[PDB]
């Protein structure tokens, strides 16, 4: 009576200054004429979807909804806001106040109005709203996804659905750069045939409608020629390419030099500098060029606190107005500490862009990455102004991690990874949220066992409980209470997974059915591992029997393509098998 609903992102400023109130079958619409075009179509769609009519003219008594910019200049808006303004905020900023009856939305620019609507959309529940005073704006100005992974590229529907999802969580950047789109890279010189072109146009259109900058990436580095007529012919292919995507409405571009053998720092930068001049600037309404250098992680870029040969020359040749992306201290790493970003930003003498390789799983596909942004410094905004994550080829399940990235990048300072993660699953899964948390909590840590690792540890509280069990048994202390609690945990893993199998929407189930079965198998080996232990009671029969099962469950898990809970549910079984409790 009446609480604020989960919001994503977390708005900069929000306080309850009322009990909230129901919105009528019919509201008062004021401002649609002036307000941002896209912010309004998003309103009408929400309004439609929710059995909420727009008054052909006033009252009664209707709930009063008022919307527009600050340029735009309306009377009801100001009285409505009644103290609050979006006049002194960054681009994409807005204000929202729901005053008993009244609902006021003004953004600084069209962008912020649209976002103000998104926050409205999330605030209303049943027609009920809370009374609140909101001023909101992003920490980082560019926030989004780079579809840059290896593997089957997102389908065309996948992409439209992501692009909508991005609008609703205030992410504003989508970089188009699938490694295995032949035309992005393997055949970069070549024009998209007619029907990809048709499909490409809808991406673009859909993106503008959701205030998403659609960025067109190209990766010519495997075979591009730099010198003489060969270089002219090739640089022209780049133009031809960008032009066609310009002539479709694209006003951002990226040119990527990652994962190639040719380390011609000077030549790469010169291609970029040429494009900045001949395309970007000659066009006037194209956003800054974005690039990744062939050295794109601190280990590859730096030695002894100083740039390496390639990075040094790249840094000094490439135009200041160009956004350079780096991945952090490693290609797939635990963290980006402030000190890493300071270092990299120093070398390029600019605010940097991040290409963050999580939740992407192309380098270890058996595992789904279902955790929150983790390990990224909460003061990164000091040196970084462009933050994107590289997602899984699994579009739907990627949403959980992307959800958290939206809150990290929009409200960096207050970002809490555990709360963000919970919110994300709550917001995305509804009645299934609790069961989905159980499962996903075991699938957050990525680790290919060699060079690639990132993410929150899997099921950390269970892992500490397993640790305590071993400490009490090696000490020869009574552990029956804990043993009993772990039975409940393992039983609850299997219960949740079964509920997920039978009730998940198909769009999500098809991405995780194998991993669901993997956690069920381990939960059963976990349970059999406990029996193995209780069998303490010098019962050799029950011991051999629970042992062959624990061992079979483990072996099934080890053999299976799906990977989950390596250091927790799976490891517990190997820990239990090696705990020799038969000694006298
Ligand atoms: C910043 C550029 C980047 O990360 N490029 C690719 C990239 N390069 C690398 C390291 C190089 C590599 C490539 C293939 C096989 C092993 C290692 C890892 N990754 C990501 C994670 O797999 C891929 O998704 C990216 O497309
Ligand atoms: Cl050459
Ligand atoms: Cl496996
Ligand atoms: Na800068």
């Amino acid at each position: 009576q009446v609480l604020v609903p989960n919001l994503n992102p977390t708005p900069e400023n929000l306080e309850v200054v009322g009990d909230g109130f129901k919105i009528t079958s019919s509201i008062n619409l004021v401002g649609e004429e002036e307000a941002d075009e896209n912010a309004v179509n998003a309103l009408r769609e929400f309004l439609t979807a929710n059995n909420i009519e727009i008054n052909s003219e006033n009252d009664p008594n209707s709930t009063t909804l008022i919307i527009g910019e600050v340029d735009d200049d309306i009377p009801e808006l100001d009285e409505a806001l009644n103290g609050t303004t979006a006049e002194n905020l960054k681009e994409e900023g807005y204000a929202l106040v729901s005053n008993d009856g009244k609902i006021a939305i003004e953004g600084k620019d069209g962008d912020g109005t649209f976002y103000g609507v998104q926050t409205f959309k999330q605030l209303v529940k049943e027609s009920n709203i809370p009374e609140v005073n909101i001023t909101d704006y992003p920490t980082v100005s560019a926030r989004g996804i780079v579809e840059g992974f290896y593997g089957t590229p997102w389908t065309h529907q996948d992409r439209l659905d992501q692009i909508k999802f991005y609008g609703e969580n205030k992410l504003n950047t989508y970089i188009y750069a699938p490694k295995d789109d032949p035309y992005h890279r393997e055949k970069w010189r070549e024009p998209y045939p007619e029907s990809e072109m048709q499909r490409m146009q809808e991406l673009i259109n859909a993106s503008a409608e959701n205030k998403v900058d659609f960025v067109f990436g190209i990766s010519p580095g495997i075979d591009i020629r730099f010198d003489g007529d060969a270089g002219e012919e090739d640089f022209n292919h780049l133009i031809t390419k960008a032009e066609s995507l310009y002539d479709m409405g694209v006003r951002s571009f990226a040119i990527y030099w990652d994962d190639i053998q040719d380390k011609s720092a000077a030549k790469h930068a010169q291609v970029l500098n040429r494009f900045n001049e001949e395309f970007v600037k000659a066009k006037g309404d194209v956003k800054p060029l974005i690039t990744v250098p062939t050295e794109y992680d601190t280990g590859a870029m730096v030695s002894n606190g100083q740039p390496r040969a390639y990075t040094r020359i790249f840094a000094e040749t490439v135009d200041p107005s160009i956004e350079v992306m780096w991945t952090g201290p490693g290609v797939v790493t635990n963290e980006i500490p402030l000190s890493d970003a300071q270092l990299i930003s120093g070398i390029y003498d600019r605010n940097m862009a991040v290409w963050w390789n999580y939740p992407v799983t192309d380098y270890f596909k058996g595992k789904l990455a279902l955790g929150p942004m983790h390990g990224l410094d909460k003061g990164l905004n000091q040196y970084v102004d462009f933050f994107t994550v590289n997602p899984m080829e699994h579009a739907e399940l990627s949403k959980i991690s992307i959800h958290t990235a939206a809150d990290y990048s929009w409200n960096m300072d207050n970002y809490d990874y555990d709360k963000a993660w919970n919110r994300a699953i709550d917001m995305l899964y509804g009645d299934l949220a609790e069961d989905m948390k159980v499962f996903a909590n075991h699938s957050t840590r990525m680790d290919n066992k060699t060079w690639a690792k990132s993410g929150r540890e899997d099921a950390p509280e269970l892992r500490a409980k397993m640790d305590e069990l071993w400490n009490k048994l090696s000490s020869k202390e009574d552990a029956s209470a804990l043993i009993e609690e772990l039975y409940g945990e393992f039983a609850r893993m299997e219960e949740a997974c079964n509920n997920l199998k039978a009730n998940l929407p198909e769009v999500a189930l098809e991405e995780c059915s194998r991993q669901l079965d993997e956690l069920i198998t381990l939960a059963q080996g976990d349970k059999a591992s406990l029996d193995m232990i209780v069998a303490l009671n010098e019962d050799t029969e029950a011991y051999e029997s629970a042992k062959e099962i624990a061992q079979n469950k483990l072996n099934t898990a080890l053999s299976s393509f799906a990977v989950i809970s390596e250091k927790v549910a799976q490891s517990f079984i190997q820990e239990a098998l090696s705990f020799d409790l038969t000694l006298i």
